[PDB]
């Protein structure tokens, strides 16, 4: 799934449908990720509403999920610049870095 | 690319490697996403890295681009539990998903 093809198609990143898709995963993402770490179900809970809503967007079925992966992203960056980014819990990179894993297999896989 | 072979490779998710990549742009990505929306320059700076370590860490040249969607999630993911996440400024979710889609087609694409 060419990535030009997917960050231009009609259902994208910089797509408005796009966006409405994000806005939930800012309020889930933000809600999954504190002081646990993350959470599969809150996270991989956004992705399969993304998937679904791709998956008949007028993409493919590949391209959704990886235009999904991109998705979440949006929802995480834009909250960073109203958060506070004043530490790396790089003790939990296995955490986090687990969590999506299982998120991402368990919505999209 | 499947989620489950990525996710299952050497250099996949749950693998040293790639914590160790998530380690540098979860100070890359913090300090390019904060009162200006999100620094493409240090978004796709990290990318690059990644891609290009994916790409030759014994996968192929279409799981790493795939991957590294994820690794640039846990960087961020893993910061948010040491952020404040007091927002989510859904007005600028145009400049996040456009600066997502400009990054990632800047360095992966």
């Amino acid at each position: 799934p060419s990535f030009g093809l997917v960050l231009n198609s009609p259902n994208g990143l910089r797509s408005p449908q796009a966006k409405a898709r994000i806005n939930n995963l800012a309020s889930a993402l933000s809600t999954a990720v504190g002081r646990n770490g993350v959470d599969v179900n809150a996270f991989t809970s956004g992705l399969r509403a993304t998937l679904s809503n791709l998956g008949d967007s007028g993409m493919s079925p590949n391209e959704a999920k990886v235009e999904v992966l991109l998705e979440a992203l949006t929802a995480a960056l834009q909250l960073l610049s109203s958060s506070t980014l004043g530490a790396v819990d790089t003790t939990s990179i296995g955490l986090t870095s687990n969590s999506v894993s299982k998120a991402v297999a368990q919505a999209l896989a």
